[PDB]
């Protein structure tokens, strides 16, 4: 009742409305149950379930020699990180633990390369530019693949991603962010994948003209072209938004990158596998 | 605004569609990669915007407004006739 001088509510804790008792602040961070975050998951599941249906297809019409001209065994790869691409969107909208931090960009980091390297060795007129015939491409892609793990696991051992929870930007409310310690490895981790992306890009910009599988190298330079769209696209997206709708713009980006990626380069083959020109292909 | 921007974004899908038909014409009158290209340019550079427009509310609602602009309409410009006047001035036919 007689109070001589308020005490200071402590950390993680704030004062009522009418400064009487004292509440905690608020747990704000991307979720779903959300407007924003329910139509966002919404549209990685449904990636993830149209990636899955062209997978079935392509095992279904796997003997079918459409496919066979453009090394089918590494198509299954290609899907197969093409799904790892689209659920990697998903540590990006859950609750920002420890482990989350550590692994929401290592995860897409690999999974993309996994994807662009596999389709640059997907050329088949690069393969040829004795350890082949059983398994050269694989080596190939694989190498390229292994620089990117030993960057991350380099990244993650010295300078582990942390759960920065942040609280200088609202005095009220609480951010739950992540901090990644260093930033120069995930400079390094992006300047990478660009780098391999921008060759893959090259390399198809040349054969735009050759039919080869239904003019696929045009198809290439099309999707490339759609994600250095995004990703350059995202940089004034993402340095300009400050709280919970964070998290929220690369996810956006993925989605889109990986949108463009199996779109464009797929539905080529499953418009002509299963739609009306069924009796379209041939060898 | 709502209504204001659904046109323009229904506007921009029958713009998909048109370009999607006019697939088959002859080179010089086969424009579909520009106008895909194009309208893939305006809603990507836009959807990205969303949570920023979402979310900020300060000097940067009207900077970011300013920038996807600046970046639809160039899209618009460079997709549609950058190739052209390139035909036409540095490889003449
Ligand atoms: C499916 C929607 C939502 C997004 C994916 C993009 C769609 C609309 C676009 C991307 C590239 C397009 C293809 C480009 C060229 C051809 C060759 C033609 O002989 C048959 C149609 C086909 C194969 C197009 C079908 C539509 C297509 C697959
Ligand atoms: C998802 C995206 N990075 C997310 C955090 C962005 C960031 C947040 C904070 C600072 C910085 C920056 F300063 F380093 F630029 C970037 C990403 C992840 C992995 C590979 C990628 C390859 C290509 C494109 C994007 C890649
Ligand atoms: C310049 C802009 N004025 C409000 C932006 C709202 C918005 C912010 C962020 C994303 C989006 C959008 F992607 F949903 F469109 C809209 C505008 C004015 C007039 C017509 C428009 C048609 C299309 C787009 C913008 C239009
Ligand atoms: C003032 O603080 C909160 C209002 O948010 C209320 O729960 C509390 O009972 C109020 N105290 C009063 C009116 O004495």
């Amino acid at each position: 009742t007689d109070a001589s001088a308020c005490n200071k509510c402590p950390d993680d804790f704030w004062s009522n409305e009418n400064h009487t008792s004292c509440i905690a602040k608020e747990i704000e961070f991307l979720s779903w149950t959300e407007p924003f975050g329910i139509a966002l998951t919404l549209f990685a599941v449904l990636g993830i379930f149209l990636t899955a249906f062209v997978l079935g297809v392509f095992i279904k019409f796997r003997n079918t020699p459409i496919v066979k001209a453009t090394n089918r065994e590494l198509s299954y790869l290609l899907l197969f990180s093409l799904l790892c691409c689209f659920s990697s969107s998903l540590f990006f909208i859950g609750e920002p633990q420890d482990w989350t931090c550590r692994l929401r960009q290592p995860a897409f980091g690999i999974s993309f390369v996994l994807c662009i390297s596999c389709i640059l060795v997907k050329t088949n007129r690069v393969l040829l530019v004795k350890w082949w015939g059983l398994n050269l491409q694989f080596l190939l892609v694989f190498l390229c693949t292994f620089m990117q793990i030993v960057i991350c696991v380099i990244w993650l051992y010295t300078a582990p991603p942390s759960s920065y929870r942040n609280q200088e930007l609202e005095d009220e409310i609480i951010f739950i962010t992540c901090h990644e310690g260093s930033l120069m490895a995930l400079g390094f981790l992006i300047g990478y994948t660009c780098l391999l992306a921008a060759i893959c890009f090259f390399f198809a910009f040349k054969s735009r003209k050759l039919p080869e599988n239904f003019n696929e190298a045009k198809f290439i330079t099309f999707s490339m072209l759609i994600f250095f769209i995004v990703w350059i696209s995202f940089i004034p997206a993402y340095a300009s938004t400050y709280g919970k709708f964070v998290s929220a713009v690369e996810v956006i980006a993925i989605l889109a990158a990986s949108f463009g990626l199996l779109a464009c380069i797929f539905f080529n083959k499953i418009y002509i596998i299963l739609f009306k020109p069924s009796r379209n292909t041939i060898e």
